[PDB]
């Protein structure tokens, strides 16, 4: 049930899905500061500049650190992160992507195979507390990508997930996380300490926490996604996307009053 209802949250046509949240179908936010971007900015623009943004952050704009042979996407969306990243790391020949949406992973099949990168991704059916079960435990990951998953996750599936994930990052390793999180510990009619709390008593060193994007930035993402939905769905969008069109506001208004912020949580495995 609990899969299901994460199915259930993913499903819909990935044609339709493109016209609310971009064509790239990054589902994670995105930032507007990046001088790069030429405005008007796309959440397209938007979302991959905030990902450039998190690996800058993680170091891997230095050339002078390992090479990266192996990369992990836990809960990999529509594909698009392990597409940028095997570009990004053309001689990178293994990229595992996991997630439990049968219909997203679908997609991401179709969509790597259709850029000649099926024999360089590699997609599975995975539960990220099932992680000990991905091949190859003689591979360590160099790059673990957690972009806006982990609020998915209930507390004890993010502890044992994280003690699962440890042991098969390399030390030096680099973990590459945007979530969701509360600045508020009360009932108003996971907070950062908690977060970053799982990371360390695992064994992690915390190397870059801040709220990114900004507050501002998530709210112009959301508010720019319930455009979208109201243009191309004028009669009415239905399941997550209507729920999106509705959580835009009241998250948007959240973000304004500063109770929640999107964090970049970049942690490492020591090299000991
Ligand atoms: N327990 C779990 N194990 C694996 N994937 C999970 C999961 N719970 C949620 N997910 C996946 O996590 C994703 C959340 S949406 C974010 C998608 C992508 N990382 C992006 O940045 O666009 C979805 O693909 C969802 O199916």
């Amino acid at each position: 049930d609990y899969e299901s209802k994460i199915e259930t949250t993913y499903q819909g046509d990935p044609e339709e899905w493109r016209k609310a949240i971009g064509d790239y179908l990054l589902f994670q936010f995105g930032v507007y500061d990046d001088p790069r971007s030429t405005p008007p900015i796309s959440l397209d623009e938007a979302g991959i500049r905030y990902f450039e943004r998190q690996l800058n952050l993680a170091g891997f704009d230095d050339p002078d650190r390992p090479e990266v042979e192996r990369i992990l996407d836990i809960g990999c969306g529509w594909g698009y992160i392990l597409k940028y990243l095997a570009e990004r790391f053309p001689n990178c020949m293994r990229l595992d992507g996991i997630n439990v949406s049968r219909e997203q992973l679908e997609y991401c099949a179709r969509f790597h195979a259709k850029h000649g990168l099926a024999d360089r991704i590699n997609l599975y059916q995975c539960n990220a507390q099932d992680i000990h079960l991905l091949p190859d435990h003689a591979a360590p990951y160099d790059l673990v990508i957690i972009r806006g998953v982990i609020s998915h996750f209930p507390n004890e599936l993010y502890e044992k997930s994280m003690q699962a994930l440890y042991g098969r990052v390399r030390p030096g390793g680099m973990v590459v996380i945007s979530d969701n999180l509360y600045n508020v510990d009360l009932d108003e009619y996971k907070t950062p300490k908690y977060f970053s709390q799982v990371l360390t008593d695992t064994g992690f060193k915390m190397y870059d926490m801040r709220v990114l994007p900004s507050n501002i930035d998530v709210a112009r993402w959301l508010m720019d996604s319930k455009a979208n939905i109201e243009k191309h769905f004028p009669h009415g969008a239905t399941g997550t996307l209507e729920e999106l069109r509705v959580l835009a506001e009241n998250w948007s208004v959240a973000l304004i009053k500063n109770k929640v912020s999107t964090y970049s949580v970049i942690v490492t495995r020591p090299i000991d």
